[PDB]
């Protein structure tokens, strides 16, 4: 086995950035890397009696990323290092990816096989780490299409809100507007209602534990005058098919025949070589298609959506992309439509 | 956000690679690395017809895996790229790290707080990808202490043998011996009969569902000249403490006075900074370190463990570390022992 071992440190590398990006994980899941930034500089005793946490435990999970650079140890105790601290704006994709889609990935080999169904997600983790990547790219593409619309947003209605950051936000910088969100997931519902109450804006915004295409069949007397849909459309077609899509933006226009839509999507070009080059598109866009193929989710491309939105009676006003300084692969799409 | 996505695409780098690192896991456990191995090209339709698999997540796989420089995409189907074959001596960690302690490291959240227990893993796989590790490191230092014992092995022990594979190399190379291999998971243990079958040895070894500890209690007129205790002794000393590991020795040398014992440990070195520098302690010790903090088990130092066979009535008669050319860290210590 002569040179084996420097075959073998490359060889393992995905193995070894696999238990970092785990250990990177509960760092923020369970507030350790919020408790350093506020304390400084921890030790193992303080950080357990702050978290309720055994000592053995979480030393292992200190020395650990202290070996990769991520942590610095000094006499008083643990602190983050440079590296460590420049990790804070990606804690969304963490949680995301890593808390809501593990098991998602660890499920292909099982799923692969025929007629074993679709792989399981934590929607709970899935719904706060999207909300956390939002406030980058989702949240300004919004503000964009938003603000070339021929109307004032005053009531606005969200579908599939994960935790309500989207409303929040918009709510914040918007002080006149009224608004509803609506999320599937139990646990995502409740980190709703408790993000809405900590800002301080129950007072203008409810938050319902329901579906998209179930809120719109449900009774109420509230009219909004603009609709988010943020990467709602491509879960309804996967799970209910292309007609059940078109029906759900027909009922929309049908129900509320001057509002504005705002809708959100992810340009499926998993095939095109030149696109999956990009950094971005290797980081994110990669394991997002291959985790749509497992799911009972359907990715489908920019001119397939125009077709259902013309289908369904929908007029454009306007599409755009992110910003090319937070995402410039082109594949993040925003529509502003009107009933036709 | 000026300049965002450049330290996204950094930000992100373990995500992408943990990703990566559980597809690889499937690509060798579902078998379709050793598919395409053998077919050298194959279309989705022919693999999925061979595995039982569904197409389109079939295919989403191999688009990602096309995407990452895994396999490459001709108008026949899908093969192995250079790299992608240059995974293949590699399969051992990803079945062991990523199979068998996926779960673990994602349980580290739940498991940090007060009470909540050791974290669990699926010792099936632990037992069969450090099996397949073991042909590189563990059974060359094998060998090596047997060659330097008093006497030649004849009827040979393997307490925690995994699915068999040390009992299947040195019975293959050494066709004298008769073999008993003990596996407490009954997974693996399932996995030692099949493998034995597979290699034409059942009428020279025997494999039992048991635990080391459990093993020497029961009733049995069989006399090894040589036990091999590699990795087991520290699940021992986690497990039921120090006295007991002691016991297990001192009863081993007192039903066997004249055997030679080959014990292989870890030397917990997880707070020496010069020694976790060292490319393959990154990428190995670091993460397996982590995993014992969280499990049932308990590294200690090479001292520690010298003391320990003091204590049980055993005298040292060599011990060796890994051939520099497959692990040059000087972790990995085998001990060769007597009845002092
Ligand atoms: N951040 C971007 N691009 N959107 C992803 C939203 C979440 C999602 O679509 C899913 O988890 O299925
Ligand atoms: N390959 C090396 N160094 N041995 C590890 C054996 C497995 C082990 O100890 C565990 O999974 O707890
Ligand atoms: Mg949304
Ligand atoms: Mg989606
Ligand atoms: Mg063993
Ligand atoms: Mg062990
Ligand atoms: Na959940
Ligand atoms: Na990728
Ligand atoms: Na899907
Ligand atoms: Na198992
Ligand atoms: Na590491
Ligand atoms: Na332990």
């Amino acid at each position: 086995n002569t040179g084996f071992e420097t075959t073998l440190i490359k060889g393992i590398e995905p193995i070894r950035q696999f238990v970092l990006a785990i250990s990177i994980y509960h760092l923020f899941d369970t507030k350790l890397f919020s408790l350093l930034i506020k304390h400084e500089v921890a030790s193992p005793e303080v950080a357990c009696n702050e978290l309720g946490m055994e000592k053995e435990k979480l030393l292992g999970l200190f020395r650990y990323l202290k070996n990769e650079g991520i942590l610095l140890e000094t006499i008083d105790g643990f602190s983050l290092s440079k590296e460590g601290h420049a990790l804070a704006p990606f804690e969304g994709w963490y949680v995301m990816l890593v808390g809501g889609y593990a098991t998602t990935f660890l499920q292909m080999g099982e799923r692969l096989q025929e007629g074993a169904g679709w792989a399981t997600r934590d929607a709970t983790k899935v719904g706060v780490g999207s909300c956390g990547i939002s406030h980058f790219d989702a949240i300004p593409l919004t503000r964009s299409l938003m603000a070339q619309a021929p109307g004032t947003c005053t009531k606005l209605l969200d579908l599939g809100c994960g935790n309500g950051r989207y409303l929040a936000e918009f709510c914040k910088a918007l002080p006149q507007i009224q608004a509803w969100g609506a999320e599937p997931d139990r646990g995502g519902f409740e980190e709703a209602v408790d993000l809405i109450e900590k800002e301080g804006l129950s007072h203008r915004v409810h938050i319902s534990h329901s579906g998209a295409v179930e809120f719109l069949d449900s009774d109420f007397d509230f009219e909004p005058d603009f609709i988010v849909l943020g990467f709602v459309l491509h879960e309804i077609l996967g799970q209910a098919g292309r007609p059940a899509v078109v029906n759900f933006l027909k009922k929309i226009v049908h129900r509320f025949p001057a509002i504005n839509l705002i809708i959100i999507e992810v340009d499926n070009q998993f095939d095109n070589a030149g696109a999956m080059r990009h950094g971005l598109a290797l980081a994110y866009y990669n394991p997002y298609y291959l985790l749509h193929c497992f799911t009972n989710q359907l990715l489908v491309q920019d001119a397939d959506w125009l077709d259902i939105f013309a289908e369904a009676g929908l007029s454009l006003v306007t599409r755009e992309t992110t910003s090319d300084q937070v995402d410039s692969t082109g594949l993040e799409i925003g529509y502003l439509l009107r009933r036709a």
